[PDB]
């Protein structure tokens, strides 16, 4: 379960259940936009058009949504 | 802790801050919610999802 | 556990998988081997030995 | 500690320090306040409240 | 462990390699001691302790 | 350890150290002190206190 204080995962599990199409902006400031499939503690699935991305947390900079 | 009680202290005043990132892009906003890993900044209308692991700098 | 479903799933099926760095240079091969650090990938006949920490995606 | 140290006294000499970042910005003020993650610098007639993780050098004249 | 038997096999064997760093530069040379933290590089007239955190590829033949 | 026994190499004979970054900007100095965490480096005059995590090589002759 996710604790009120957890914003983070809050999100993420919004994201994943709604399957919004998210923005994700990389440490360098490239982005890419697709699904979160599903996401763990390192990684994020990403599921965009004609690829499927498996993105480090690590390397990601922010989540933006629209 | 300096930096948990900046960051209530933003939210609490919905204080204008320009956060800057690693690689030196800047986004101004209002901080809305956060927590021990991210922020989450309200800017130009949208949200944004922020990690602290990105983040530089909070120009107030 | 995703992580170590997808590598697998690439080095099992050799895969053209393209790794982006955290710079943003983008090196299309095939994954032979990883561990829980590294990531060894074939491209144009020759071998790197990848740091995980300067990876930012795994594309396919 | 080197790093202590030397804040404490750039701190209680309101020493003229350039924080230069990761990607090689640079910015000249003064330190405020800090900790073991964060510096407050004050520059140009504004706060800015620095992770060290983003910082690379202090460097002083 | 795929990068310590790596290391030991290119110190044993002096075998050349090439160092990308974070920002994609590189540098060739030959890796004469390593450890959990550090690498040494010897490369054109220079010797180079480089930090793995900075490394990001090791590429040979 | 390999990091620490350049270090005190460099700190004990005042070596010219060249101080590669992550972002690849360089620094030749003197290693003047160190630690687990920063190196403090004297070039042009100046006093630098450098995080570790920000360095990717140190280069010498």
């Amino acid at each position: 379960m996710i604790a009120n204080e957890n914003i983070q995962d809050k999100a993420l599990e919004n994201f994943k259940a709604n399957q919004t199409e998210v923005t994700v902006f990389f440490l360098n400031g490239f982005q890419m936009k697709g699904v979160i499939e599903e996401y763990d503690k390192y990684v994020v699935s990403l599921n965009s058009q004609g690829k499927q991305h498996l993105i480090y947390k690590h390397a990601i900079s922010t989540y933006t949504v629209e």
